[PDB]
């Protein structure tokens, strides 16, 4: 016999907040639509979506997506669509289709951490670009350029962003493209946060600015709709010129046939989610936000040795940690361990991305919430800060 | 621009075609699931407690329900022991992953259910094939399997009730090879998607509650059971002896299913009203449709010269071997079902899809005039080029 595997207490008399769960249904104040939730009631109903779909989904559903996300700029077939379980799933098999073992893969710099685990754990290497905190969390385009060899198979660009919050400008998706065709690396765009856009920026899907560049992009009904769980998410094939060809999308059938897609009821709910869901919820979503993020923002920019970045987009926001002004601690980690054991407030210490002295928080808790936080949080910088 | 990819019959236009070779026992209308199945999933809904996130291994609650569910004493499952999984094919993949590397071997029954070899080869794991004997009611060969494991076999594959075979396995069969791979050490992957689906004078014992020294991981799930295929909610049951696989098994699993993130939280909120408030009449309706078409079909085709068939218990399905002596015309299998097409328009899949010659596949789940109808077409069919 020899079976083996393959290759700090929080402040007890404050409740906890936690500013960390990345999952904006926790709290109970961002549930989804009433049609939403209908489109699968009736979908159960019809008994119509109970047996197999085909491993990339089923047809009318594919149909739905395409014609949902299509635009003359970047077009759209059934064809060209994948129903994923969850956009996970998507980003995964982008990866595993793109990439072998010895390959590189170019990962944002914070960044949301699946890039790296799913890559890493089928030998892709990463390397990490930086974003710019003080440019918006653009992209350091210099460097990315830099960064991009002969293994480079493929670059990752997550808009709008998680940790970030950030919305990146018409002009500098243009420049990022730019990049991309010269050194000829495709690009997978993780687009979960696509149309949630707070602020005046305007949301450009990637591909609708591609000529030359081939792009995969992911997406899903994970975040927009507020249904993380129901775990359906797709691959929207960009191709230019030829380049992915029918390799990349006959590769991309194949290992579909793996796992064999999602929650069949959430493909025949898929219709009436994307034709019934009213204007009023994405919008009342948006306006939540960003007032929660105006708030926060202000709430921490008013913190003498926080350096909070104003976001423009997606579920979350970064601040920076003047560490100058905190000696007693060395890190963000630190950090966030003592604001828990002293005040019961939780932030995720942005070294979790990749980034260290700075923390991500959520922007999606109820309101009073955020007040409480964002104050027990001045209490604390208060109580440890040094000129 | 080097972006490269990572490492025919017509039917007789007359004849509406019968296909007995679908894998979706729902395609025809004729096995919908139970209203109570339908409505848990509406409930759940209703609810608005199983929209966010799960853990990647699933709900607790949901966890405990599946525990619960399939515990008795003599193979315990509390909530730590379940993974809930997004179908029963993830369930077999994750646990092909954690028990084999790139370069060790897994024991793949003939014939079997071909998602076996397609993962195990995809990742790097090479797959042996140990045979079943047709006329022992698909058994398996005790000596062979004994033999070609080596000390590189991480894994052997059990399939009871069978897709393609449609066998069950008596309680001494199972403890015979429980017996083998004790003595032998080495692990066993049961998939028991059919479980609980045996319509014969064989009753269904869980591989796992005869097991004593013998560490067990068991994948089942709704897909077939409950005739909800497409729902993609599977789950595998750990059952450790003498903490064989450990922690570290058990934490392999976790990791892993921190990949994919599991199933559907609405099935997974579904899931007590699906096992507490289905109807026994539901299970026993549907196994009793099996057991008559199954009848059904074995019969008729037993009457056809040329074609054997070995009568199924469980499962949804039957094999039926071809006395190719009897068909000179035909090579293959696959020649056979291709002209039967072709004449007649009925679709049997040839079982060298589950590298088995000579053999051929029925769905025993159409509807039973289909099948009557079917039998009938093959039979003229055989008639009209059987010789001697
Ligand atoms: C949530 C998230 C995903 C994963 O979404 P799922 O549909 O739940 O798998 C991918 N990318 C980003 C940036 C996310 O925040
Ligand atoms: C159908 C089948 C499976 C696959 O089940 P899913 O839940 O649909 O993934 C696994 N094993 C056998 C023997 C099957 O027939």
């Amino acid at each position: 016999w020899s079976v083996r595997p393959s290759d700090v207490k929080p402040n007890p008399n404050k409740t906890m907040i936690s500013l960390s769960i990345g999952d904006p249904t926790v709290f109970g104040n961002l549930p989804t639509d009433p049609e939403v939730t209908q489109a699968m009631k009736d979908a159960l109903d019809s008994g119509k979506y109970n047996g197999y779909a085909p491993s990339i989904g089923f047809l009318s559903s594919r149909e739905e997506i395409a014609s949902y996300y299509h635009c003359p700029e970047a077009p759209l077939e059934a064809k060209d669509v994948i129903l994923t379980s969850g956009c996970s799933q998507a980003i995964d098999l982008c990866l595993a289709v793109l990439a072998n073992p010895g390959q590189n893969i170019l990962v944002p710099r914070p960044g949301f951490s699946l890039y790296k685990t799913l890559a890493e754990s089928m030998g892709i290497e990463v390397k990490l670009y930086n974003l710019l905190p003080e440019k918006s969390w653009e992209i350091d385009l210099k460097q990315l350029e830099y960064l991009i060899d002969e293994k480079t198979a493929c670059l990752i660009v997550n808009n709008p962003s998680n940790p970030c919050g950030s919305v990146f400008s018409k002009r500098h998706l243009q420049k990022i493209l730019a990049v991309a065709a010269r050194q000829c690396v495709p690009i997978l765009a993780d687009e979960i946060y696509g149309d949630m856009v707070f602020s005046d920026c305007k949301y450009e899907p990637l591909a609708t600015l591609s000529t030359d560049v081939p792009i995969l992009s992911c997406g899903g009904l994970a975040k927009r709709w507020l249904v993380p769980g129901w775990r359906l998410g797709w691959i929207l094939i960009h191709d230019r010129r030829d380049i992915f060809g029918n390799e990349i999308r006959d590769g991309l059938v194949k290992l579909s046939q793996r796992i064999l897609g999602p929650c069949t009821i959430v493909q025949g709910a898929l219709k009436s989610i994307l034709c019934r869901t009213p204007g009023e919820f994405y919008h009342n979503t948006l306006s939540f936000l960003k007032s929660n993020a105006d708030l926060c923002y202000g709430a921490l920019a008013a913190i003498p040795g926080l350096r909070p970045v104003r976001p423009s987009g997606a579920m979350y926001l970064m601040v920076g940690i003047e560490m100058e002004h905190f000696p007693e601690f060395e890190n963000d980690v630190e950090f966030t361990e003592r604001l828990v054991a002293e005040q019961s407030v939780h932030c995720l210490p942005a070294t979790c991305f990749e980034y260290p002295n700075f923390i991500r928080v959520v922007i999606t808790v109820p309101e009073v919430m955020m007040l409480e936080a964002c104050s027990r949080i001045q209490e604390f910088c208060e109580q440890h800060y040094h000129c």
